[PDB]
Formats: structure tokens, C-alpha cells, sequence
């Protein structure tokens, strides 16, 4: 069954909810990316309209089967109505495609459902500006001051340097990104443009990577290894003996590996400056774990809410434990103290 978090008041709607079968009175399901928690349930039996970005539309159709009839694309910053009810999308800052979406219910109310997003101060000036929400269901996936991590830029900074000054160095090492999912798509596209090299992959992984709308993705991509000096692999194989087995593969072109693990927040964070990040290292292979978030800080959380100023907060992250609700309800009591809304 549908939790009540899920739920849109007012509305024949719901929001990532295609694991509990048919949902009793729902008109329309809205997914807000094509992450596999929040699509679990989707496949080419399914019978219901869905309402989503194209990049989502795309990845719906071609990697889960789902027939054209059911999908249902709507374009970003634009009033459309759906069953009677007034909606706009809005980019998350997640991963493509990713979406909040704003809802104009029929009594006045208004709410914002985020999905998974990270909070940015350019989104102070989208048609959030405009109006009042009474409303907002949060992702609330680091909802605690304990969570910091550097911008994606200073990431991307700290991954191509470290690329560059290797390969400089060795012009026979090659450069391993691990992935799992759409997003993080920067790490491995900004270091292959440093390189002169395109992106090589598995026939699945260039599949996935074609329905995103990437401008001039034919010329940065590419399923021919031999010709590239980047590499994609799923992140399970990136360890030494996936790496191992991998430089076997390439028929001594190569005689070293460096290795990128994008991770969300990880405890080493609590210490060391992005700066100062060090590999693990085994012979001629290294793994560097690098904190390349695309969720928000507890800072540019606190800092997002406080302008907004909701008049209530459903949280959509965390929620299975009494600890966990009792923390980010106390985090939510001392942001409305503090400014005053
Ligand atoms: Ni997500």
C-alpha cells in the first residue's frame, strides 16, 4: 500500500509511487527521474498515464519498454494543465531529466514536491519567486549539520588535475570511472575532454547515455575501447581485482590505473579537505573516492527552506525511524525560530 507521503491532498495524483499496484483513485502518476527506487514498479505492461520531463520520457521508453500511449512529456517553466489542475516543472539540479514539481490545487493551496534535488541560490529566482506554498515535501537525504561536502565545481577541479598530471607523467596509464545510474556524468565527461579522448562503454551504458539530450554527445562518447583512454565500468567492478582483470583485457596497451569511485558524503569527509585526498594504491592501480554529491548540504538545505518559508514540511527521506523523524523535526523547529516565518 501507498504511504500518505506519497500522496498529493486534493488531486487524483501521486508522486514515485509504481511498486503498490494499482493506487486506489489516481488519474495520473508523476515520476520525478529515472532513479530505480523512485520508478520501482515500471514496465511495459504498465497501463496508466505518467507525467514526466522528455530526458525521463526518453528513458522510459527505450530502456524500461513503456508504450508511447502512457507517456506523457511536459516541458520545464511552463503552466500546464493536467486533469483540471494547474502544474509546473522544475529542474531538481540532480540528475538529467530530474524534476520538483509545483502543484496549484483547486481550494488555493500550493504545494512543491522537490523529489531528489540539490538546493542552489539560482532557484530563488525561477517561478518559485512568485508565490506562497503552504506546502513542501523535502528530500531530506542529509538533513543534519554533520553533512558537508565541496561544490561539484571544486570536485571537477580536483578530478581533472589529478587525470592530467598522470597521464602527463605515464602516456601508458588509463584512466577507470565507475557508475551505476544516470547523474555524475560531469566526473567522466570533464576528465575525457582534458585527455583528447572520448568516453568508452558497454553497448547498455551508451544506450542509457543517448537518451539525455546531451548537446554533442555523438562526439564524446563512443562502445570502441581500444580507441579510448577513459573508461566506464559499473561501480562493483572498482576494486583491485575488478581493475586487474580489466587491464588483462586490454592487451597490454596500458601498464597503469587510475580509478575514480564518486560516492555521496562519506565520514573522511569530517577530517580532510578536498584538496587533500589521497588514494588507495596496489601496484600499478589507484582508487580515488571522491564526494561529488547531487543531494544538498545541510547548509544549501537550511539556506533553500529559510527563503521559501513554508508553513509545513513533510519530509521524504529518512523516514522509517523515531530518532531520524525527531532530528529533522527539531532541525525544521530551530530554522523557522531563527528567521522568523
Ligand atoms: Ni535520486
Amino acid at each position: 500500500t501507498c504511504p500518505f507521503y506519497k500522496k498529493i491532498p486534493g488531486t487524483g495524483f501521486t508522486v514515485d509511487a509504481f511498486q503498490y499496484g494499482v493506487v486506489e483513485g489516481c488519474t495520473a502518476y508523476f515520476l520525478t527521474h529515472f532513479h530505480s527506487d523512485h520508478y520501482a514498479g515500471l514496465s511495459k505492461h504498465f497501463t496508466f498515464p505518467v507525467y514526466c520531463s522528455e530526458i525521463t520520457g526518453n528513458l522510459l521508453k527505450n530502456k524500461l519498454h513503456v508504450q508511447e500511449q502512457y507517456i506523457h512529456p511536459l516541458p520545464l517553466d511552463t503552466e500546464c494543465i493536467v486533469n483540471g489542475v494547474k502544474v509546473v516543472l522544475l529542474d531538481a539540479n540532480h540528475c538529467p531529466g530530474a524534476v520538483m514539481i509545483l502543484f496549484y490545487l483547486p481550494n488555493g493551496t500550493v504545494i512543491l514536491h522537490t523529489g531528489d534535488f540539490r538546493a542552489d541560490p539560482s532557484m530563488e529566482r525561477s517561478l518559485l519567486a512568485d508565490q506562497k506554498v503552504h506546502m513542501l515535501y523535502l528530500d531530506t537525504t542529509y538533513c543534519s549539520p554533520e553533512y558537508t561536502f565541496p561544490s561539484q565545481q571544486e570536485v571537477i577541479r580536483f578530478a581533472i588535475n589529478t587525470a592530467f598530471e598522470a597521464v602527463t607523467l605515464n602516456p601508458h596509464a588509463l584512466v577507470v570511472c565507475g557508475t551505476y545510474s544516470i547523474g555524475k556524468e560531469k566526473v567522466f565527461l570533464a576528465i575525457a575532454d582534458v585527455l583528447g579522448s572520448k568516453v568508452g562503454m558497454s553497448q547498455e551504458k551508451y544506450k542509457t547515455l543517448q537518451c539525455l539530450n546531451i548537446p554533442e554527445i555523438n562526439s564524446l562518447i563512443t562502445t570502441d575501447m581500444c580507441s579510448s583512454l577513459v573508461h566506464l565500468l559499473p561501480m562493483m567492478q572498482i576494486n583491485f581485482k575488478g581493475l586487474q582483470s580489466h587491464l588483462k583485457k586490454c592487451g597490454g596497451k596500458y601498464n597503469q590505473i587510475l580509478a575514480f569511485r564518486p560516492t555521496g558524503w562519506t565520514h573522511s569527509n569530517k577530517f580532510t579537505r578536498i584538496a587533500d585526498v589521497i588514494p588507495q594504491t596496489k601496484g600499478n592501480i589507484s582508487i580515488y573516492g571522491i564526494p561529488y554529491s547531487e543531494h544538498s548540504s545541510y547548509l544549501e538545505m537550511k539556506r533553500f527552506v529559510q527563503w521559501l518559508k513554508p508553513q509545513k514540511i513533510i519530509p521524504t527521506v529518512n523516514v522509517g525511524t523515531w530518532k531520524s523523524r525527531s532530528t529533522m523535526e527539531k532541525y525544521f523547529r530551530e530554522w523557522k525560530l531563527e528567521a522568523g516565518y
